[PDB]
């Protein structure tokens, strides 16, 4: 598992809803053949049971809502051991935004070798993201909450990223919307991902 990781690279890409990490983080494993780890399927294995867990998390992974490290980093490790044997690098998509969720990760998955932080504007993203409520149902369906919320995770994120800055592995990307523009930064990180 980690034994291979000590020499192998790993990527946990973080970001927000409507940012565009789900696009970039995929085409990477699809076009580059890089190993793919999604919290969607990683956690999926759990929800499959159909228990109260599959009731709550199953959707949390759909809308990309708050995922609990308990089920996230746990199945991620299970999903990690999958190819470390021949996997030179992993691509995780939809990673938490707080160290509380980061602490155990390094305990199950391994160590921070690379992280892609897909960033999105406050108002810009707020347009394609928050307005989603009309077709789904955002937090409060109003940019105000968007604001009061923007700082909730931003704070919780400062330490996470920071701790990853320690290893100089974090790699932020400007994805305030279209995946095309952001494709310019994320790519530069996939070339140096080593």
């Amino acid at each position: 598992m980690e034994e291979k990781l000590k020499k192998t690279k790993i990527i946990f890409v973080v970001g927000g809803p409507g940012s565009g990490k789900g696009t970039q983080c995929e085409k990477i494993v699809q076009k580059y053949g890089y190993t793919h780890l999604s919290t969607g399927d990683l956690l999926r294995s759990e929800v499959s049971s159909g228990s109260a867990r599959g009731k709550k998390l199953s959707e949390i992974m759909e809308k990309g809502q708050l995922v609990p490290l308990e089920t996230v980093l746990d199945m991620l490790r299970d999903a990690m051991v999958a190819k470390v044997n021949t996997s030179k690098g992993f691509l995780i998509d939809g990673y938490p935004r707080e160290v509380q969720q980061g602490e155990e990760f390094e305990r199950r998955i391994g160590q921070p070798t690379l992280l892609l932080y897909v960033d999105a504007g406050p108002e810009t993203m707020t347009q394609r993201l928050l307005k989603r409520g009309e077709t789904s149902g955002r937090v409060d369906d109003n940019e105000e909450t968007i604001k009061k919320r923007l700082e909730t995770y931003y704070k919780a994120t400062e330490p996470v990223i920071a701790f990853y800055e320690k290893r100089g592995i974090v790699r932020k990307v400007n994805a305030e919307g279209s995946v095309d523009s952001v494709f310019s930064q994320v790519c530069t990180h996939l070339d140096a991902l080593k």
